[PDB]
Order: structure tokens, then C-alpha cells, then sequence
């Protein structure tokens, strides 16, 4: 195996999980310890179904910027026996673009799915489903419903979480390392 394939597959094995909430199927990224992140519109409750079992959520934090604007990420703390492989080192310190990125998706309906979204560019403001959203990036790929939560990766870096699209383009909430300090 080569390095990019090894890194994405290792992500899938160790950090990228199949989940279901009242809102349906999402991909969840486990970041470190018992901390994971999901798209805010997943609306996780007191418990979330992860892979094969119902897991209790100890805390949820919906991220907003200084202006009070939605970042579309929710940080959840899980009541789990053991800790996620810490991948904060692979998340850049500031929101970063990339070339030839891959979107990694893992849902019961779309298990271990790799989508070659291409170049990921700065986008900023986005209005999705009526909610105004900052710090997003864009890829020119017609991503689908069911792909939210999907992890945007390139060259050994984890840079975003898929949050929507418009039938021609896809968007992610950018990730920065300080969200997970
Ligand atoms: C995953 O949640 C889903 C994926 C979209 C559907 C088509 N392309 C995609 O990749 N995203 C959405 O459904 C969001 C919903 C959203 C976003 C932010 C805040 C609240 C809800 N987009 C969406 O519904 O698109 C509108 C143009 C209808």
C-alpha cells in the first residue's frame, strides 16, 4: 500500500465512525480521548447510536465564532470505555485549503466510502437550510445527501467536515486544532 491510501484507511479504522441520531445517518470523527465532532444539524441527543451500540453523550458544545455566527460543528463528549487515537496533530492550526482532497464517508448506508472531491478552496460565508454559517470551504463536486459528517482529508491532514452541497458543489466546516484543545 501507498501512504495516502494507508492514512485514509487508518482513519476509517481508528477515528471515523458510523452513527445515527434522530436526524438519520452521519459520519462522526473521533478526535482524541472521548471527544468527537459532528455537524450541528445532526442534532445529537442524550444518546447516540455508534456502529453497533447506543452510547451516552456526556456533553455537547455547538461551536460559534466571535460574531455569534454558527460554525456548524458540535463537539460531543462520550461515555465510552476507551479513548480515540489522538489525531489533533493532523488538524492544522488554522483553517486550511488543499489540492486533490478526498472526502472520507462512513455511514451504515455508505460504509467506507472514498469520494475524490478535488481542490478545496476558501469559501467563507454560507447559508445552508436557512442558517448562516462561517468558516466554510468549498470543493467542486456534486456531493449527496447522507454524506454529512464526512471527513475532508489531503496529504496526511484532516481539514474539514462535510456539511452540505448544492448539487454541483460541496462544502465543509473547516477544522482548526484549537477547537479540540
Ligand atoms: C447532510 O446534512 C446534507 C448534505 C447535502 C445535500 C445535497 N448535498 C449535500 O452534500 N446537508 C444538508 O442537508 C444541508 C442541511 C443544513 C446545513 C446547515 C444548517 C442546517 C441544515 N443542506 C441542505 O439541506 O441544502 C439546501 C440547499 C436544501
Amino acid at each position: 500500500m501507498g501512504p495516502s491510501l494507508d492514512f485514509a484507511l487508518s482513519l476509517l479504522r481508528r477515528n471515523v465512525r458510523q452513527v445515527q441520531t434522530d436526524q438519520g445517518h452521519f459520519t462522526m470523527l473521533g478526535v482524541r480521548d472521548r471527544l468527537a465532532v459532528l455537524p450541528r444539524h445532526s442534532q445529537p441527543g442524550k444518546t447516540i447510536w455508534i456502529e453497533h451500540k447506543l452510547v451516552n453523550i456526556l456533553d455537547a458544545v455547538e461551536l460559534v465564532d466571535e460574531q455569534g455566527v454558527n460554525l456548524e460543528l458540535t463537539l460531543i463528549t462520550l461515555d465510552t470505555n476507551e479513548k480515540f487515537r489522538d489525531i489533533t496533530k493532523f488538524i492544522p492550526e488554522n483553517i486550511s485549503t488543499a489540492s486533490d482532497a478526498t472526502l472520507v464517508i462512513n455511514t451504515e448506508h455508505m460504509p467506507s466510502m472514498f469520494v475524490p472531491v478535488g481542490d478545496v478552496v476558501q469559501y467563507g460565508f454560507l447559508n445552508l437550510s436557512g442558517k448562516p454559517t462561517h468558516r466554510t470551504m468549498m470543493y467542486n463536486f456534486p456531493t449527496k445527501a447522507g454524506q454529512c459528517g464526512g471527513v475532508v482529508t489531503s496529504v496526511g491532514k484532516v481539514i474539514g467536515i462535510h456539511i452540505g452541497g448544492n448539487g454541483r458543489q460541496g462544502f465543509c466546516a473547516g477544522l482548526k486544532r484549537s477547537y479540540f484543545a
